[PDB]
RNA sequence: GACACUAAGUUCGGCAUCAAUAUGGUGACCUCCCGGGAGCGGGGGACCACCAGGUUGCCUAGAGGGGUGAACCGGCCCAGGUCGGAAACGGAGCAGGUCAAAACUCCCGUGCUGAUCAGUAGUGUC
């Protein structure tokens, strides 16, 4: 499974990226906050610093991989509950 | 005879060339879900344009015909580059073309109004 950090970047629109709602949507998505939230749901990530979103080729900001087999939706919404529990 | 008004009859300008509303199609921006290995695929929501269009009736007045570039926004095609991909291909945006539409123009038609002619049509006036 890939995850693009567009999928949860809450200043990307829906055509740029974003898979997740609004109200989970986070403010400045980061490979770590991906990579430390799928260890947080006992999943094993895989940073992958150079490679970029083909919607934003001029920015290269990685993507995480993981083995994970379920709603790739559901885990994005996961991950995104995750990295804001406490301000 | 004379003067009015009521049309119309010339001769030259000035302009206008529907408004108000349902249903349907398409399309950007936005939003939500379902699906997929990445690029992506699919369905819904709203809104605002536009193309079709049933109904309704006032504004000096189930109706037209061309054209152009180009404030701006959009379709479509399609480079180079670039990004995802093993590849097929797919993407973001440009240059390029192209269409639609904003817009502005020309034409025909129907009229309104201004002047100019003459003064026949009709009831008035003295
Ligand atoms: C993991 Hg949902
Ligand atoms: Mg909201
Ligand atoms: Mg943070
Ligand atoms: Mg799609
Ligand atoms: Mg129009
Ligand atoms: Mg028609
Ligand atoms: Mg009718
Ligand atoms: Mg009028
Ligand atoms: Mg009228
Ligand atoms: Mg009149
Ligand atoms: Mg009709
Ligand atoms: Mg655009
Ligand atoms: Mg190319
Ligand atoms: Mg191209
Ligand atoms: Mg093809
Ligand atoms: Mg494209
Ligand atoms: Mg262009
Ligand atoms: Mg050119
Ligand atoms: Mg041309
Ligand atoms: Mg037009
Ligand atoms: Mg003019
Ligand atoms: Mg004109
Ligand atoms: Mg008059
Ligand atoms: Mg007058
Ligand atoms: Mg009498």
């Amino acid at each position: 499974m890939i995850i693009w950090p567009s999928y949860i970047d809450k200043k990307k629109s829906r055509r740029e990226g974003r898979k997740v709602p609004e109200e989970l949507a986070i403010e400045k998505p980061s490979l770590k906050d991906i990579e430390k939230a799928l260890k947080k749901l006992g999943l094993e990530p895989k940073i992958y610093r150079d490679k970029r979103y083909p919607r934003q080729h001029w920015e290269i900001a990685g993507r995480v991989e993981v083995d994970y087999k379920g709603n790739k939706l559901c885990l994005l919404k996961e991950i995104a509950k995750i990295i804001k529990g406490k301000n």
